[PDB]
């Protein structure tokens, strides 16, 4: 009954049993929400998407491996066509292109445009400044953007001071005066049933995609290596580690969630925002503690999910050798109680049970 245009994330084709990053996680969950309310979903996607049993109307723009320029123009063109035919209550994006932002405006859909973000602002990154440049554009065009945590909204009040040699085309005048996010959090997880906290084994898990820069997955997989039989890492084949770090490749999300139920801890080495991977809240919802690498006096999402999280504090100056030794030490010496698993799972069950989550989405989709 609700008519929604859906513009997906574009790193990987959609698969309901794969979440290969924080953007893919909100992408999946807002879609699950739209399906659960019986929305009429026009999904402008890729030929290798799969939707299971879900009723979505699919408008594929080609087979997805790397998102190409021709795909980009085919997508924007279909935005304009679909808007000329149907009337849309909302259009949903997940950090869209400049083209997609313009097509939404030209189609007269800016004011019903809902945008969801996970990528921290990185001034040395050309594609990331392009992401956040278009977030300013969305705000100018009358659309609304949503963050997962209040820490992310705080970082946003710092990002509008971060400049580089690549940020010349960014309207910092507008950005300083306009916090880009709405006050409402989008739910990072939807708990359809109260999780049953299982007691821990000795197994500690790394479930983040491999990149040395933002996630510091090398640091994670050093701890995984030092754990031997008591450590396992999961990576997607599109962001796989070098051969020195053996990991399970392309495990279905469900397989990873099953293993996690009895994990002793989750390794998280994303030290700026912790929202470029959803695994922290997945772990904490099962009572699994997170061993969290963090820059000193930074806000980080993990500490919102579990304020008693063990933190390994470092600086930007701290050299790689010392980081690996501080983090390995925290992983190998980690200690947790069953009571602590239950306490941290309860606090998250309060916030993210399905009744509270649906209420959170309902407020967004008005």
């Amino acid at each position: 009954h609700m008519k929604v245009m859906f513009i997906p994330s574009r790193a990987v084709p959609f698969n309901p049993d794969r979440v290969q990053g924080g953007l893919e996680a909100v992408h999946l969950n807002v879609l699950k929400y739209l399906v659960s309310i019986g929305a009429d979903i026009d999904y402008i996607g890729f030929d290798n998407d799969t939707f299971g049993d879900w009723k979505v109307t699919h408008h594929p723009v080609g087979h997805l491996t790397k998102f190409s320029l021709g795909m980009s123009y085919t997508m924007a063109r279909k935005i304009v066509e679909l808007a000329g035919i149907h009337e849309y209550d909302f259009v949903v994006t997940m950090e869209p292109t400049k083209l997609t932002v313009q097509a939404i405006k030209d189609a007269g859909l800016s004011k019903v445009h809902k945008n969801f973000m996970a990528t921290p602002f990185e001034p040395v990154s050309r594609g990331i400044v392009q992401i956040w440049d278009q977030t300013i554009q969305i705000h100018k065009n009358g659309g609304k953007s949503y963050a997962p945590t209040k820490a992310f909204r705080e970082f946003e009040r710092k990002y509008c001071h971060m400049t580089s040699a690549l940020t010349d085309k960014i309207d910092y005048d507008y950005w300083r005066a306009n916090p880009l996010f709405e006050a409402e959090d989008y739910p990072v997880i939807c708990l359809n049933e109260k999780p049953e906290v299982l007691p821990a084994t000795d197994l500690i898990i790394s479930a983040q995609r491999y990149d040395t820069k933002m996630r510091r997955t090398d640091v994670a997989l050093e701890a995984i290596k030092a754990l031997g039989e008591n450590g396992v890492g999961y990576c997607p084949s599109k962001w796989a580690p070098p051969a020195k770090y053996p990991v399970i490749i392309d495990a279905p999300h469900s397989e990873i969630m099953e293993r996690l139920k009895t994990a002793k801890a989750l390794i998280n080495t994303c030290p700026d925002t912790g929202t470029v991977e959803n695994s922290s809240i997945e772990a904490i919802s099962k009572g699994v503690p997170v061993i969290q690498l963090v820059f000193k006096d930074y806000p980080h999402a993990t500490f919102e999910y579990d304020p008693d999280t063990v933190r390994v504090e470092i600086d930007f100056s701290t050299p790689k050798k010392e980081v690996v030794a501080l983090y390995t030490k925290a992983v190998l010496e980690f200690t947790d109680t069953y009571e602590a698993r239950v306490k941290r799972a309860e606090a998250v069950w309060k916030k993210y049970n399905r009744d509270a989550v649906v209420a959170m989405w309902d407020k967004i989709f008005t």
